[PDB]
């Protein structure tokens, strides 16, 4: 179960 | 499940 | 079951 | 269960 | 169990 | 003379790979 | 003469990877 | 003459890595 | 002549890795 | 009268095996 | 007067690799 | 002549690591 | 008069190999 | 006259090897 | 006149290996 | 001789091996 | 002789193999 | 000999190996 | 002889081996 | 003879492994 | 220069 | 200069 | 100059 | 100059 | 100039 996750790279 | 992953990169 | 990912790459 | 992971890098 | 964890990176 | 611009070797790639494997019963 | 510019040599990927492994009984 | 430019060698990957595993029963 | 200018070697790599692994009965 | 110039080599692989093998649901 | 002059090599393999294979469901 | 500029080896790797490990019965 | 000029490289393997595998249910 | 000028060498590896193996439900 | 310039070189590993294995539920 | 001229290579060769070899299913 | 030049290589040669190799699935 | 310029070299050989050798599942 | 030049190495071979070796499962 | 230059290596191999050796699961 | 794997699997 | 991972897998 | 893992798995 | 471990699992 | 661990799991 995921809900939300954020996978953000600059 | 996953509901709403966010995968970004820049 | 997937709802919703999102891969974007700039 | 996950809600709400972030992983950001700059 | 997972809410709202935060990996940042500068 | 025998002169040169400014040279730009640029390698951008925007790759976006997903695998999605599932055994289900 | 016989010079150059300003050189640059840029590799910037910008990669996505996914993988989603499920074993269901 | 003979002279070069400001040189740069940039190599900045940006990767996005996500596994998923799962087996149940 | 021959000189050169101001040289630079960045490698700055930005990685997001994420492991999940479950096993339910 | 020798400048050797510039040389810039990038090596970068992107490698992203994947692989789900030797399941036996008896 | 030998300028070797600017040489720029980028290697940036995208190997995307996925299999499944090897389930047995007796 | 024959000088150089300022140089600069910049190795600035910017990680996220995250395991997820569970086993339920 | 020898400049041995900039030689710069940079290695970045992005090997990203996942796998499932050796999973008995009976 | 002899400068042996700038040799610039990053190494930089992103090996991310993930695995789940070896789970026998019986 | 000898220089010998300047050598930089950056070893900067980013090994991550996850396993999960050997998981008996009888 | 006289072989003047950098000299930058990229060696990459990929070989991905996904096989069954010697598997008996059912 | 007279080999004039700079030497910058990057050697990463892949081998990835994920397989089966005697297995007796049921 | 008269070998003149830099030598940077980058060696990252990459083996990843996720296999199964002698299993007798069920 | 005469070779002149900075020697600047990285060498970081992978080797990532996620296995079952002699294995019985069920 | 006659070698002049900086030596400046760096040795880091990887050797990662996660394995199943000689296990009699159920 | 020589490029390619020696590989020899199974 | 050889290039080439010699491997010998099963 | 060699590059490669001599790699003998199994 | 040699790179690769000489790696015997199994 | 040697790399490589050698190694012998098993």
């Amino acid at each position: 179960g995921l809900f939300g996750v954020t996978q953000a790279s600059q």
